[PDB]
């Protein structure tokens, strides 16, 4: 076609023009970069106008820790609002989820309650005709996950076993190939789908997987749908999408109208960006070497659709706060690496967008990931860890590891630390199981020490003054098969009620026609778990039984080693229960047959799940929150960082897929005197913790806080002297004024790294 | 329970009381009846004060050939509507579908694009909002069906090929047992659901048909949530259902209420009402002999049941007018039978519901079917006969075939002519398929005779000058496997669909757990097709193509057998098209495995079909109505009625399980002097025609029209003399009014048997 030979002009030559294929358009068009941050241009006046503007209703968000304004009448869809602008004079890239910002939706098709929660939570009048509309018309997700449920399962959401899954809020861990948009234009991709869609009249006719084939043509005419309304969509803003952008600023604006009708229409968890800077990199490029652009210029351009990720917003209610804390969304980005070839990743848009991290501040969102490895240009890895030291607001994936894995170098990060390879693949998202209640079950015959009712499997409780390793093993290593049974059971209701009520068509438009999918079940409270079993082990655990029997709390008399402390006598505790549950869920029947997957992550699930749990053998004393994703228990990790990032590097990604969250959190001094003793040292000590090998697989995560106990507890108490001040908490970063102040107290008594 | 023993009081025990079983129950409590009509009551004032207030209405029906009104903002559901009256304080069975009397509504589930043409075929507006709902919201099955259907399969319906399926109305074929209100009550009810839903537990988290059993479990606890609507819906009426009716005008609200929920919900073609007279019987003959109500109460009770079933309304398009003329509903009412026990299920109920037609004059609705046997008591064949030769508004089915098929005595009737297990069992409704133009495309190579385009698959039309039998045959073979392969997927399509968005709830809730499902085929136009065949096997056909070979014609040389006059050369083929066609859809695979099953029926689809259909071989002109069902074509039968109905019997109900409709009219004189001949001739004929052994299989059904030619015609010019005239047309029954100048075309040019 002439259209596309317009836009494409002077890019190089490839399967990519004839076929859908992102990876290969990078592969011979981008331009590697190995120099450093001295071509940086700073913020625009007009960047600075739009963001300070925005910052005025992100100050009222922490403040009232409520959404600024939201919907009340208006069932959202990829074209149901009009254009909305922060000021349409001074923007470069447009488009927002409605028609003002922060501004949040209403998507109902995931259920009416959590809306109806949210108006009563903010005092707001739902509108009677939505609510009619949601309840008696249109089913939801969420009403056909609880009509479906059993009451088994419903027990273990009471009792905190098996509690925060994705039955009452959109499943998130989707991304879609936005970049597709602004390299091939919507027709292109809808006259794509329209030849999968015929693909597959084939097998109908003959009867082959009737049932599978009819659901998923349907699901490729809402894709074909989907991207229609892209158009209408874009239209709105005074743009035509239907042909491929022919420039920088319209491949940006071509990629994030593509995100955009995402976060419109579905109100996913996690709604990741995907692996972009780079690829936008090659219109950058090209913009200007032709001289059509400054370099201040696309740096305004990068502010202006990073500044519109730090503006995604999704009405939530309360339940949901203190399940993901911080007002979270997840726009991850997933910046350098290194390609198969070798090259590096990295570009001059790798630099472009850390530095929105200084043109317009810190700010948790988008979350910016590093995909890092030992060969990445050292220019990078100074500027990146510079960046972390000044903003804590970057994290860190193990490239080396992961792009081997994959044997892709175009995978991405949904979320937090659950990769995936662009428009390929995905994840039926399945929060996470409170392991450590599951200990206590074996040893109280599955009686909820707090609610002293019966949820797991009745049983003889474990007897005697003292606990014995073996036994209590053996009575876990039973009831871990149970909560597999009861979280892929739960999983395989939620995911068929998603698919069916909530299908993310705008997004899975943006995918390949079979894409991969798997079942990823999350562990929380892994440390205190590993550490119970210590305790029990290698030291003496006297067990205080209430009137009827039932362990309440422990004694515990001798020390016993602690997870953090690269001790393989606990953490080879930790690497054996990841491996165990990996290996139950593994044979258990899934919905679509994806492939279940495990992480070690729990987000806020750490404070609730902890809250909802008593006394535990490790000594966790009860309501006590365990440690973020596969941390050590707070404080427990004091042998210095290269202690605790050994432990958790120990972890086997071999059986945790879907990630292995860890935060890290540093003192400046424990890193250097100076910023430049302290870049080369956090970039070593990454370079030691993602360390990879045929023998040691290395670390899979690592969020990155670099500051001082002492200024959180002073921004406790002078909250508006640091409205950005942004720090990692999970697997994600957060606002610290957006946290509560429970949310506060779990952080400011969690580890301080003080030496190396 | 003491409820159910009050209710109960003077019930015989059986199983019934411990598990749902309303065989169980009829067969230890019904009184079996072999006396005469002498006992039957007359209508009371009050009945008739309402029928004739509501006739006002049917009559602005049959002269507009429109519906009275119609909702145009409210989306019907089971509770939508407030309690309707004629006259509260005359009726003695209350419940309308609306707030009015033949005001129809509107069942968006559907598709809310015939909704909108019907608005703009009755010069009405459709709100704008549940336009939006049920565009943009809630998704329709006509969206689904048109989502995933071929451009092969759209081209067969533009072509007339496979027309008319149910694809833009609701698929109905399905029969609730409506007794089980009457019986256990809803409460007993929704606690066997609950428990039902539970049986699935296992499976489930096992991951046994993981998908299958989410599906099932889905449905159940939509049914349960119907079931509980029932309730508040009979207290909109001020009738409280939980519990069982505890006398006759109970259980026979009770019932109807059943029913009601279902024609409040679902619009299916055809919404039956099941096998009831009987059951209803238990509850009155208990009510006479305790002295409780009179016969004349007792008549007046199914006066007022059977009116509702007339006052029954659907909003239907100007295409489904064509496809199914008349304002049918099909609540069709299996009445008699024989046990498997030998006694007669005939009842004295059985005579009221027949004595209705004289209560309140002849009526197409209820479509009143007697379940014939050889072996029924002689005082009632003959007042059926009597009540036929008087309104010609019932038809028979051969009981001496079906009740030792099922090996069952519990099954009814669902719409015309297909049986099922009350409770235990239903049909994918599929319409039915134009096998004649199956043939000329055979002829033509695949290209559509009139459109002059590509149809069926792309081969070389039949050359010569004059058609060889076993070439033509050989080919037409080819073309009706390629119509079983379009037809089946077709199917699967449509009831993937109509299982998603639109799962007939309140009609499921009324079956067992597990419920057998058949894919019934229809066919169309059979003899048009056998006596084609005959012409060119026994004469000289002579085809005249046209510019391009296209045979747009035939010239026959030399008379040839025709189907109707009893001649095993034609009849011999006519059997053999319907086992051929059987024998293919057989062994292609089906949604829900539901068992492909075939009909010969029509319904309207023989004038459509015969519309889209040009010169065929057998001598029929291009445009011309098909014959009815199985009949033979108009007048080609004319060698008396015995001889027809010897032909059509030889059709086999064994590759025809969904049914095979015969319209037999007869004049008065052809059956004697007087009504006494009459009533005796026609029971012996119809006695012949059902005659049932290992050996003749017998016919299946039969529809009975016995009136004068001229009557019709004089009707025709005459219309408000008619009022009430009912007539048979194709396995239901219609006002002669109601009908369509085109359509009466129909019936006044059909064969009217002269002799026997």
């Amino acid at each position: 076609n002439e259209k596309l030979a317009t836009a494409w002009e002077g890019f190089t030559k490839g399967d990519w023009q004839n076929e859908v294929n992102v990876r290969d358009f990078i592969q011979k068009n981008y331009t590697p970069y190995e120099g450093d941050e001295s071509f940086l241009a700073g913020a625009t006046e007009a960047t600075t106008t739009l963001w300070d503007k925005v910052m005025e209703g992100v100050k009222l968000e922490n403040r009232t820790h409520a959404p600024v304004d939201f919907d009340t009448a208006v069932a959202s869809t990829i074209t149901s609002h009009d254009a909305g602008y922060i000021n349409k004079q001074l923007e470069k890239i447009v488009g927002l989820q409605t028609e003002a910002p922060l501004k949040r939706a209403l998507i109902p098709f995931g259920g009416i309650k959590m809306i109806e929660g949210s108006c009563k939570a903010y005092n707001r009048e739902l509108d009677p005709m939505i609510k009619k509309i949601f309840t008696e018309y249109r089913k939801t997700h969420n009403q056909g996950v609880f009509d479906v449920y059993t009451p088994d399962i419903l027990r273990c959401r009471k009792s905190g076993v098996l509690t925060g899954l994705p039955d009452a809020y959109g499943r998130g861990r989707i991304i879609g190939d936005y970049r597709r948009v602004a390299l091939y234009g919507i027709d292109y991709l809808m006259k794509d789908k329209l030849a999968q869609f015929t693909s597959l009249q084939a097998d109908l006719e003959n009867g082959v997987n009737l049932e599978q084939t009819i659901r998923l043509r349907e699901e490729i005419a809402e894709q074909h749908r989907a991207l229609g309304q892209m158009k209408e969509m874009a239209a709105k803003y005074g743009y035509d999408i239907s042909g491929p952008a022919t420039n920088a600023q319209e491949a940006i604006q071509w990629t994030y109208f593509g995100y955009l009708a995402a976060v419109k229409s579905q109100n996913g968890a996690a709604m990741s960006f995907g692996r972009t800077s780079t690829f936008l990199d090659v219109y950058i490029e090209r913009d200007l070497k032709a001289g059509k652009i400054t370099e201040q210029e696309a740096q305004e351009m990068v502010d202006h659709l990073v500044m519109k990720l730090r503006m995604v917003r999704f009405l939530r209610t309360p339940e949901y706060d203190e399940l993901f804390s911080g007002d979270p969304i997840w726009a991850t980005e997933s910046i350098g690496g290194m390609g198969l070839d070798g090259r590096t990743l990295v570009t001059k848009n790798s630099f472009r967008f850390l530095n929105t991290l200084y043109t317009m501040g810190p700010s948790p969102e988008p979350n910016m990931t590093i995909l890092w490895s030992e060969k990445l240009p050292l220019n990078f890895k100074k500027f990146a860890a510079k960046v972390s030291i000044d903003t804590s607001s970057l994290q860190y994936e193990n490239d080396d590891l992961m792009r081997p894995d994959f044997n892709n170098d175009d995978y991405a990060i949904a979320c937090c630390v659950s990769p995936m390879i662009v428009g390929k693949q995905m994840q039926f998202f399945g929060a996470r199981a409170n392991l450590a209640k599951t200990m206590l079950y074996a040893i109280n015959g599955g009686v909820d020490e707090k609610l002293k009712m019966q949820v797991g499997p009745k049983s003889e409780p474990i007897k005697g003054d003292v606990l014995n390793y073996d036994e209590v093993m053996e009575r876990m290593d039973h009831f871990m098969d149970w909560l597999a049974k009861q979280y892929i059971t739960a999983l395989n209701i939620i995911h068929y009620m998603h698919d069916k009520y909530s299908y993310e068509a705008s997004l899975m438009a943006l995918h390949d026609r079979d894409v991969i999918r798997t079942m990823a079940c999350g562990i929380a409270g892994l440390s205190v778990a590993a550490d119970s079993l210590s305790a029990i082990k290698y030291a003496k655990v006297k067990p205080i039984r209430d009137e009827d029997g039932l362990a309440i709390d422990f004694e515990i008399e001798g020390e016993y080693p602690q997870f953090g402390n690269n001790d393989p006598r606990v953490d080879d505790l930790a690497v054996d229960l990841v491996e165990r549950f990996m290996k139950k869920i593994q044979k258990l029947h899934t919905y679509r047959d994806a492939i279940p997957t495990q992480s070690v992550l729990t987000i806020t699930s750490n404070v609730v799940y902890g809250k909802k749990t008593g006394n535990t053998p490790d000594g966790r004393r009860a309501g006590a929150p365990f440690g973020p994703g596969a941390n050590p228990m707070h404080g427990r990790d004091q042998k210095g960082a290269v202690a605790s990032l050994t432990s958790v590097a120990k972890l086997p990604f071999a059986y945790a897929k879907d990630g292995i969250s860890y935060t890290f959190s540093i003192v400046p001094n424990a890193l250097g005197k100076d910023d430049e003793v302290r870049k080369t040292n956090l970039a070593g000590l990454m370079d030691g913790y993602f360390h990879h090998e045929a023998s040691i697989e290395g670390g899979q995560h690592l969020n990155v806080n670099v500051m001082n106990r002492e200024m959180l507890l002073d921004a406790m108490e002078n909250p508006e002297k640091y409205p950005q001040l942004t720090i990692r908490v999970s697997g994600y970063a957060v606002r610290f004024n957006s946290l509560t102040k429970e949310q506060q107290q779990d952080v400011i008594t969690r580890t301080f790294t003080q030496s190396m």
